[PDB]
């Protein structure tokens, strides 16, 4: 039914991690690289919003 | 590289998508970053820390 | 049905 | 080679099978030789022959 499918992916994925590998692609550099990023962005957010406790919106805008 | 592509196409796998979430993050960051820094020209260091 | 082994001979 | 293992994989061919087969018989021979070895030892090769 769908498990002829799901082998024949299963198959497709492993001959691209083997060209990707080959390639020397790194194929999870890019979600790596947003995670990273993901954090940055929660740290300086977390800097605003320590301001905006400390000083309120009014003054802040 | 062109096996790869094909490959990625029929997996429907969206070899970019990481990259293209960390682009839209940096400039987030950048956003972030600009009014941090604009509330410090205000404040000054010695008040903010 | 004949869906997958189109898109098998779309990648071949 | 790792293309070549990938389809094994998918095929459920164990490309070992036949060498496994073969060090299992080896192992065999190696024990009816030395039966027959230790009956020369106890009878001689005249008698034997």
């Amino acid at each position: 039914l769908e498990e002829i499918t799901k082998d024949h992916k299963v198959l497709a994925r492993q001959q691209l991690q083997v060209l990707a590998r080959y390639l020397k692609m790194d194929l999870d550099n890019g979600e790596r690289k947003f995670l990273k990023e993901k954090d940055t962005v929660a740290e300086l957010q977390a800097q605003l919003d320590y301001l905006n406790a400390e000083l309120g919106e009014f003054f802040v805008n």
